[PDB]
């Protein structure tokens, strides 16, 4: 160690991972690529090292801690997760955990591929009319929980906080029908490390996407 | 008491967990929902059960067990995995296992988004495109190991076998540049429960997608 946490200069893909490595105390470094802003959208920094880290599937994010070299979101926040006993322990609260975790890339998705369509001006209607909905589900999934899985917090939290997050400030109204999800945005942002964390220059809520975003690009 | 493994009587995205299911040597049962022809592509036989089976975030395919109700497929070829320990055992294999899931959707997602896309001749050259390189990556990452995350076989295995076998539909010989992608999939049909599998009426190869698809619809 310290590990190192590979991704752009950007909260996209990263917001969990960050946050994550921060609540579990983790010792780490990062790696903030930066993408070209002309039509070029130069990516030396990336390209340059980006098949001399040992990587199966060169991506970004990347989580390099030792011998594990480690790409994918959801596997590197499981690998932490293991590490830490925080993957859900029965296996109702593990289920719950897997079934979030993938309806949320679901649903990220969704979001992005909206946002860096040239279109996003006159696609967006859709995406406001069924987000109700949307929210609804994760509503009524949480319930009276303080956490997803149940009473304790697990990795999938952290990918529930940046969706539901990113969903608040794409459409600031789109939580206020669902209390539930308001106080767990803010329980979540009241962890002792996160809130700390977050009045750090090393928090990176913006920009959401890359500069080839029409949406959340900056 | 059968498990109850629910989707469309299609292939679509529940053949890893089909295969799985009969690898583990599972008791279960299925539903395959019919849907309708065009223009209405009638889904009632599954709307009216959708709300009815205690599903936190209703969607095909389900897979019932008791009190377990789960959706998303990942989360059920994982509820499946840990239940015969086939997740992966070592911090290594566990890894491969993450990233190669996690990378096998993405593909998935990919494709899906392609065939059930009106515009499918025009943007079938993209997809093409990407293609070599995507196989070329599967191939690297499984080496000269017999299964994708080591010695012995994970649930991972079907995954791949489902993306592998149905690219290979797609674009014949996108394989054949990959000897060990090949031999992969002889290795798996060759599986005794998976060989006697592919020789009853249960199997179901087609069609890849629901009467919605431009391509893979039969």
């Amino acid at each position: 160690m310290p590990m190192t946490l590979g991704y752009w200069d950007i909260r996209g893909l990263a917001h969990a991972i960050r946050l994550f490595l921060e609540y579990t105390d983790s010792s780490y470094e990062e790696k903030r690529y930066t993408m070209g802003d002309a039509p070029d959208y130069d990516q030396s920094q990336w390209l340059n090292e980006k098949f001399k880290l040992g990587l199966d599937f060169p991506n970004l994010p990347y989580l390099i801690d030792g011998s594990h070299k480690i790409t994918q979101s959801n596997a590197i926040l499981r690998y932490l997760g293991r590490k830490h006993n925080l993957c859900g322990e029965t296996e109702e609260e593990r289920i719950r955990v897997d079934i979030l975790e993938n309806q949320l890339m679901d649903n990220r998705m969704v979001l992005a591929r909206l946002c860096y369509n040239a279109d996003f001006e006159k696609l967006k209607p859709g995406y406001l009319e069924q987000l109700p909905g949307m929210m609804r589900l994760y509503s009524e999934f949480l319930g009276k929980r303080p956490w997803f899985a149940g009473d304790k917090i697990t990795f999938v939290d952290f990918i529930a906080y940046d969706v539901l997050e990113r969903n608040q400030v794409f459409e600031a109204k789109c939580l206020d029908a669902f209390p539930n999800l308001k106080d767990f945005i803010a329980r979540f942002e009241g962890l002792k490390k996160i809130s700390d964390y977050m009045k750090t220059s090393r928090f990176l809520p913006r920009p959401m996407f890359t500069k080839m975003a029409t949406w959340g690009s900056n």
